[PDB]
Parts: structure tokens; C-alpha cells; sequence
């Protein structure tokens, strides 16, 4: 009810920031807190845009640009200060996590008389002697976790075809090899997943578990090596091993709960041949949806001619977009696993990284326009063998705040099981119920953000009617996500804003982005003294970028020695007597 | 003679590369490596300028473009290699050094109750506490310096005019203040510099000695802390020490005979200010020399019409070029230590880097056009209140081949001694005689050799001509260069090779500008398949670029930690006994 939600709200309201840190974490604090930058930077440039536009509407609008782009600096700075010391004191305050003493050495060199771990051994107690502890090779252990999956799968699937009514339950037969036959199979069969599966499943989980043992092929040319001492850790993370830069590559190891254990068995060799490939794929998948878009937009258009009313044509519009990004984000994690990450972390970067490239062009720069450009140019070889601002004010009316509508309604879970009932054998599922919140979304709230930031600093010095839009959407995301890192939203792994230095980038872009466009609407005929006006901005935010990078980034980038060995040496005090062997050997191997 | 000459000739070339390793050393010996690079390009590439070129004068000359291009990068990898093992080889096989114990910790915090040593060791004994072995603070002794200096130059000016003739010797007067009194002065006085002064000088010594000693403002806020190991060293110096990014900056420490002791007295907050000086003045500089060129130019041209000649002329404007920029090297020297490094070898790589730039514009492009253009557009105002193959083919004639014939007559320290003579207060100078060798030239040489790959490259596809000449340059570079380094050139610090990362820069700069200008004499018009060809070349060099700086580059730029535990258990077993903190300690006090 109306008082239901305005109490949910006071009661986020009433919770502190730091109580949060350790309620909720550090990464959904400062992920919080880029809503409230933005409501920090789109709050003031629209009292100015409110004052310098509407009343006198132009050397007005090259001024308020640097304005606009002044204060947008200013709480940039300020905020990578706040997050900077936020993460070192959380950094500090923490607890004992096995990430903290050890590094991933990839690439380790061929051995005709060794085995990977006497080699990584002997490496290790030559080269960093007096703090080497355990070192534990990486194995290959991919098949027996699918092998593992499928047999919890088969069990749960037809657990409910075995208990719904018991005795012969239903036996369904669906598809035993769809490139056979096709709609369904003739596989009757028994109950528990043909029992017969389970059981032939459990036995190759038994050859499996055999061989990885007991094969030295599946253990790949990796391990984990552990250190005594946060100090020692840091320095092998950030110090180079041996003359060929390409064998015994150190980097800090991340939390033993993040490891994407898949990707730890890709070879150092292939990598860069994959990289090239999915490189190219994601090209094509940007211009691709420009396209249908395009395509889909002119079907709403004939629709309308056929049969406010100009106000639903950009809302619908602003959807079809919605249900294809909808698949989009589904998609960019798939193929940052497919160059080949270790890391729940860079894989979710990556995506965010790779959607922001997609959002730049699809929907702002390169969208529309040109796209359906080139296909008339294409339509006539057939024939002889900033986009708009109010597009976005739509955007803003469905995408954001649609968003946040639905985040508070937690119908998106409702949504995959209704996405279930698309699929739909029958009109259910299995009897799994994978409904872990998971991470707030930096791989898909993020790439929102971002994309409002271009919206509104593009469109501020043009439109002063996008940023009141923009403002309600950061101030009802605060409130609404809020709630729910209280209520809801747990975590996954804990990079303790390892990702501000990628957020600060991307504002950085916008605002170049921004100055570049406006040196095309207000460099055009309008003054050629305008023109060099505009022409400094971009030096100047890039000078910014570079500062607040040299000032604030290497607290996210780089563990100061120092602050390592204060945490050793306090833990060593409060706790004098404790293992570490215990706690790091047993961190590494395959969880299987 | 000619036979002498011959002779110098095989004898430079009787002797082997690795006994030049330890003869001369390693920078020398891969800055010969560089002549020898340019053989290595420039040869096979006049070979297919004399086959698709003369004989066929266009799409010949993209493909021409492309060969030459994979053929140069084809080298500068190969040559990498190469430089990249001798340095790890070199650095392995040496000696002990003070620099691959220490690290110099600048911008050491403010303490109200602590020196800077006490903080200092604090610090350094709970942060590096296993491996910290002594700390020596950094002091201002360059008043100390410029008063010792003072005093010999006193002394040894009138020990000349003490010692002629004796008794009353050549009592002269010149200027005491110049900005009082002009030409000379009235002070006929005595003898060694009216020995009041050597006195005086003397006593001053002595009270800037005793200052400096116990003051405690001389130190500056820096130190540099010594360790017990290579490996600790390498640690502290690639490791970042405390949050605040800007205190405790450790970087490894250079050799105490390289140490630009002036520098080591800049605070960290005014380096920044100062560099924006020192930005914008060499800006300032590079379009000025512009001017002087073509107004000279102008006179040369004045003269011949008032009067092969035209062979005369060019090489003639060739020259006035020659004594401006001999004016050059002579300032960028300066410039970098305006700038505050402290150490010869930045200070030396610093020149380098900006004498690039220079040459970039005021010698191919932006320079006789460009400049000139603008100052027909000032006359105008005033009234109503690649350059050409030809020029550049009498340069090498005249700076490269000028160069080295001076070079093997020695007559440089020659024409000092004549600069002497222009100075001429009477018709000699002082009985100060440096006459030390000094290095080969990376301030003065390298800028030439990257100049000429330019021109090289850069006209390769267009004139098949100045390669012979760039050509024989080389080969004569090498010859008499090396001569040199056997016989006359010694060395004032040793950097092994650490300067190969910009070298390699800058020929890959002249490969990209190269492919850019040639995109503008075959992009314009000729065909709109000729330009996409064009526009994939800048990439692939970007590229291969990228990766040799990913494999080569680490070489240089760090030290394996592997190499130095290598390094620290051999000689800790070829010598068993052995004392550091004596040679470590007293190393990085001011030599005063």
C-alpha cells in the first residue's frame, strides 16, 4: 500500500553509511553511491540550465558547458577521494580471507623431468625464500563439475516425476537428440531421470574423479602460491619473476569464492587467438541491433500512419529496445567467459566495459541514423544492380524508471518464471529454484548509469528538460536500491570498489563525448571563436581524468606495503598464536 | 694518411661485439647497435625502391609502402631481442653497484617531532623490516658545491696569471659587475684572482660546511634507503609504500656517480608547477628556430640572385641550420634539469624526447612551409593595419657526413678551443681543461639517427634516392663511431641499455608518420582503394609496437626478482664474508 512503501523509504532513510559498509559491503555502498554523484552533478547544472537556457533562449551555451563540465569534475574528484579512503579503511577493517597471502602464477614453464608443482616449488623457495608457505597446483576438473551438475540435475528434474503421484509417474518422453528427431523423443522410460542416467552419471562422476587425481594432465600449467605474510603476497603480486615476461606470471589471486573455475585451464597460448575473435564478434553485434531497431521502429510508424498519441509511438519506440537489451546483457557475460577471465570480477567488468561500447553507438552516437543510412545506400545498389532528444525523455520515462518500478516490485524473478513458462514442456520446470539475489548488477546497472550520464551531459547545454528527468531517476534509485541492499541484495565476491577506477573512466568519457558533439552544433557557422573555446575542454577533462588517476586509482589498483603490514602485525598481536597453513592449502585445488 | 685511415678501419673491425661488451660497455655498444639497425632496414628496402620505383616511373607504391614497413618492423624486433638478452646478460655478468642495493624515497611526510632520518628508519624498519639495512638522508649541499667549485676556478683562472711571468704578473681588470660597469672593470689588485677572493672563498667553504653539517634544513624530505639484497631493493623499488600516493615514493636509486646532486633540493610540490614552465618554453623555442631558418634561407637566395650552384645553394641553406641547432643540443640540456630530474641519464633521455619534437616540426613537417605561411599572413595584416627531397638529400651530405668526418678528426674539442677564442678576453682562456670524453651522445646522436629514419621512411616510397645517401651515413656511422669507442669514447654512467625502449619509440613514431604523410600524397585523388590500404598500416605498426612492448620492453624497465636472487647467491657464495653496510652507507651523501 501507499503507507507501506513511504515507511519502506523512511526506514532506508534511518540506516547510516558505515553501518551499511558491514551490513551490506563495500561494493554496494560505493555502487550506491554513484546515484548519489549523480544527483550531485545533474542537481546544480540544472538550476544553471534553468536560468541560462529557458530564459534567454550562442556564447551562452559555450559557458554554461564549462560550467556544466566544471562542477561535473569537481564531484568527480570529491567522490574518488570518498570511495578511495572508503575502500583502504575497509581494507584495513576487515577479516581473514585466503586471496590476502596468495598469487596465481600462470604460464608456468615446460618441464621434461618435473612435474608442474616440483617446479613451481623450487621456483618459489629460491626466489622468494623466506616467505614461500604452500603452493597449489590448479587442476582441470571442468568435466567432473559437469559431470557433477548433470547428476544433481537429472535427480531434481525428475524428482518431481517420481513424487508428483509416485508409483509410474509420468513418464515423459522429450528429446533425446534434437538433430534427430524433433518436437519430443519416444524415451518413456522409468522415473528419476531414466534412473539409468543417474546412475551411469554417477559412475563416470567416479571415472572422472579417477583420472583428475590421478592423471598429471589435468593439473594445468598454474598454481596458487600462498605467502606467510600479506606483505609477501603484495610484493610477489606486483613484482616481476623472471626474465621471459611471458612464463611465471604473477598477480594477486582473488577470493577462493570468485575464482571462475572454468576459465583456469585455457592455455597462456590461446588466449590472444581468442581475444581476436570475440573482439570481432562484438562488432558485429552492435551494428546487428542497430538494425533490427531500425526495422521495428518503422513497423510502429506504419502502424500508427494505419490507424498524447505522439507521446505512445516514443514509448513504444523506447520499448522493443527494452526486450533486446533484455537478451543484450543475458549475452555480454557469455563471451567474456569465451576470451578466457579467472575472475568473477574481470568477467563482470568486462561486460560492463563491452556494454558501454554497445550503448555509446546503438543508442546515441551511431544509432538510428546512421545505421539506416547505410542500409539506403544498400536499398539503392538493390535497386540498380545527437539523435533526438525527446527519443531519450522516453528512454529516461521507461528504461529508468521502469527499472526501478520493477526492481521494488521484485517481479523479475515472477519474469524468469514466466520466461520458464515461455519455454514451457509442459507449463513448469524442474524442482530447482536457483533464486540467489546475486550481485546488485555492475554488469547491468552500471552500463544504465553511464548511459544517463552521456544522456544528461550531452543534452544539457541543448535541452534543459532531459536533466529534471535524469534527476528523479538517480533520486528514486537511491531510495529503491537502497532498500533493497538492506532488505534484499546480498553479494557474491568482495573486490571492495575494485571497479570505481572503470566508473570514473566512462564519466570521463562522457563528458568528452559531450564537448566533442558540441563542438559540431556549436562549431558549424556560429563563431570561429566559439570553435577554439570548445576546443579546450576536452584537454582540460582529460587533464583531470589523469590527475584524479595519479591521486586516487592506485588505492584500487595497488596494496601499499605498508598497509599490509599493519594488518599483519595487528592480527599477529590480537591472535599470536594462529595457523596459516591450515587456511591457505586447502583454498586453491578445484572445488570438487 | 690514407693508409692510417685504412688501417684504423680494420682494426675497429677486428674485434669482436661481447669483448666491446666489457671494453667499452653496453650502452655504447647498443647505441652502435643502432647504426647497425638502420643497415638492417635501409638496405633491403633501397634494393625494392630500385626494382618497383626507377624502373617502373599508383599502386605500386602502397605495396612498396607495406614491404617496407614489415620489413622495418620485421628488424626493430629482431634487434629488440638482441638488446633486450644483452642487457639481462650484461646485467647479470657486472659488478657491485650502490644503486642495486638502494631506493630513493622522496617526499618523506612532515614531522613536528621527528627528523627526517628518524622517520625515515621508522618507517622503513616496520614496512621492510628483514632487509632494511641503512638510510642515508639527502642533503643540500649545492651552495657547499658551487663555493668548492668557485674556489677552483679561482685558483686555477690566475694561476695562469700568477705563474706567466711571477712577481707582479698581468694584474687585468675585467668586468666585477657587468651590469654596472661595461666592457672590463678597474680592479688591477693582485694575483690568484685577487686571493682576497680565494680567501674569502675559503672561509666561505667553510661556513656553508659547517651549516650544512648541523643545520638539519639542508636534508632535504628525501633518503635513500639502502637494503640488504638485490631482490629486497627490487621489492621496495617496484613496490607502492603507504596510501597517500604522492609520500614515501620509492623508486630504485641510480648509480651515486650518475646522481644529479642540484636536483636532489626540488620540493615535490613545485616540480609540477616548474614543469608547466619548462612545457610551454620549449613550445615557444621550437616555432622561433622555424623563423631564423627561413629568413637565412631568404638571404642565401638574395645573395645567389644578386651573384652545381643550385647544389651550392641547397647545401648552404644546408648548413645555417647546422650552427642553430649545434645552439640546440647545447639548451635542451638546460631545459630538463629546469625541470628537476636527478639523474643524468633522464636528464640526458630527456633531451632526446624533446629534441624530437623539434626536429619533427621545424625539419620536415611544420617547418620552411608552414612557419613562413604564417608570417606571409602577419605581412598581410601588416600591409592593411613533406617538404622537399632535394633539401634533405644535402643535409645528410652535410649533418650525417659532415658529422662523422668531424667526428674521426677529432676537431671538435678543436673548434671548443675556438669558441674559446670568440670568447676571447685576451686570446687564451683559464688553465681549466676539461677535456673528458663524456658519453658517445644520446642527447646529440640518437636525435640524428631517428631524424634520418624519418626522412628515410618516410621518402622511400616517394624518392629512391636518399636512401644510397642515408644509407652510406650509416656505414659510415658505425666504422668511425666505434673506431671511436675502442679507441677515444669512455663513459659517465652506466644505464645498460635502458634507453632502447625510446629509441624504438621513435623510429615506430617515423614508421606511423610516415604511413600518414603517404596517405596524403596517395590518398588525394589517385583512388578510393588506394586510401583504406593506407589506413590499416598505422594500426599494424601500433600493433607490432604494442607487442614488442610487451616483450621486450619489461627488460628494461624491470628487474626480474628470479635475476636478482640469481645474482645475490652466487656472489654471496664467491665471496662467503662480506660487509654492505660499508659500501652502502657512505655512498649517497652529497659529495661535498
Amino acid at each position: 500500500s501507499y503507507l507501506k512503501f513511504l515507511h519502506w523509504m523512511p526506514e532506508a532513510l534511518k540506516m547510516p553509511e558505515r553501518e551499511l559498509i558491514d551490513h551490506a559491503g563495500l561494493d554496494s555502498v560505493v555502487y550506491l553511491r554513484i546515484y548519489w554523484l549523480g544527483l550531485k552533478i545533474f542537481a546544480p547544472i540544472a538550476m544553471l540550465a534553468w536560468a541560462v537556457l529557458v530564459p534567454v533562449n550562442f556564447w551562452a551555451h559555450i559557458i554554461m558547458a564549462y560550467a556544466f563540465t566544471i562542477w561535473t569534475c569537481y564531484m568527480l574528484m570529491k567522490e574518488y577521494e570518498t570511495v578511495a579512503n572508503m575502500r583502504l579503511q575497509f581494507l584495513a577493517s576487515e577479516g581473514r580471507r585466503p586471496d590476502q597471502f596468495t598469487v596465481l602464477v600462470r604460464n608456468v614453464p615446460p618441464d621434461p623431468d618435473e612435474t608442474v608443482s616440483e617446479l613451481v616449488e623450487h621456483f618459489f623457495l629460491v626466489n622468494h625464500p623466506d616467505n614461500y608457505l604452500t603452493h597449489q597446483v590448479v587442476c582441470n576438473a571442468n568435466k567432473l563439475a559437469d559431470l557433477v551438475s548433470k547428476k544433481t540435475k537429472l535427480q531434481n528434474w525428475l524428482d518431481y516425476y517420481q513424487l508428483k503421484y509416485t508409483r509410474n509417474n509420468s513418464q515423459i518422453r522429450p528429446i533425446t537428440k534434437l538433430g534427430c528427431l524433433g518436437l519430443c523423443g519416444q524415451k518413456v522410460d522409468a522415473i528419476e531421470h531414466y534412473i539409468a542416467e543417474v546412475d551411469k552419471t554417477s559412475k563416470e562422476i567416479a571415472e572422472e574423479r579417477e583420472n583428475v587425481v590421478n592423471d598429471q594432465k589435468s593439473v594445468m600449467p598454474a598454481s596458487f602460491v600462498s605467502f606467510k605474510t600479506r606483505w609477501a603476497a603484495a610484493v610477489c603480486a606486483q613484482t616481476t619473476q623472471t626474465r621471459n615476461p611471458t612464463e611465471w606470471l604473477t598477480e594477486w589471486a582473488a577470493e577462493p569464492r570468485d575464482i571462475y573455475w572454468p576459465n583456469l585451464a585455457i592455455p597462456y597460448v590461446s588466449l590472444t587467438v581468442r581475444r581476436l575473435v570475440m573482439n570481432v564478434a562484438f562488432f558485429f553485434l552492435t551494428f546487428f541491433f542497430i538494425i533490427p531497431i531500425a526495422f521495428v521502429q518503422s513497423l510502429a510508424t506504419i502502424e500508427g500512419i494505419e490507424k498524447i498519441k505522439s507521446l505512445i509511438q516514443g514509448l513504444l519506440a523506447g520499448i522493443a529496445l527494452k526486450l533486446f537489451l533484455i537478451f543484450l546483457p543475458a549475452i555480454l557475460m557469455t563471451m567474456s567467459k569465451f576470451e578466457g577471465f579467472t575472475s568473477v570480477s574481470f568477467l563482470e567488468r568486462r561486460s560492463a566495459s563491452r556494454y558501454y561500447i554497445f550503448n555509446l553507438v546503438n543508442v546515441f552516437l551511431g544509432s538510428v541514423i546512421a545505421g539506416a543510412a547505410f542500409e539506403q545506400l544498400n536499398s539503392f545498389l538493390n535497386q540498380s544492380p545527437p539523435m533526438k532528444a525527446t527519443a531519450f525523455i522516453t528512454y529516461i520515462m521507461v528504461d529508468g524508471w521502469a527499472g526501478v518500478a520493477g526492481e521494488i516490485l521484485m517481479l523479475k524473478p515472477l519474469i524468469i518464471y514466466h520466461l520458464k513458462n515461455a519455454f514451457l514442456v509442459k507449463t513448469e520446470k524442474d524442482r530447482e529454484e536457483a533464486m540467489n539475489p546475486g550481485s546488485i548488477g555492475f554488469n547491468t546497472g552500471e552500463p544504465q548509469i553511464q548511459l544517463y550520464f552521456l544522456l544528461g551531459l550531452v543534452y544539457a547545454p541543448v535541452t534543459p528538460m532531459l536533466l529534471p528527468f535524469i534527476l528523479v531517476f538517480f533520486a528514486l534509485a537511491y531510495v529503491v536500491y537502497r532498500h533493497q541492499i538492506i532488505n534484499v541484495y546480498n553479494q557474491e565476491y568482495e573486490s571492495a570498489a575494485a571497479f570505481w577506477p572503470d566508473v570514473h573512466g566512462r564519466v570521463i568519457t562522457a563528458l568528452i563525448i559531450s564537448q566533442l558533439l558540441l563542438m559540431g552544433l556549436l562549431g558549424t557557422k556560429h563563431a570561429a571563436s566559439a570553435a577554439p573555446f570548445l576546443i579546450a575542454l576536452p584537454v582540460i577533462t582529460i587533464g583531470f581524468h589523469r590527475f584524479c588517476k595519479g591521486r586516487f586509482e592506485p588505492a584500487f589498483v595497488r596494496y601499499p606495503l605498508q598497509e599490509a603490514m599493519m594488518k599483519d602485525t595487528l592480527e599477529r598481536a590480537r591472535e599470536p598464536n594462529l595457523n596459516l597453513k591450515g587456511y591457505l592449502q586447502d583454498a586453491y585445488i578445484h572445488p570438487v
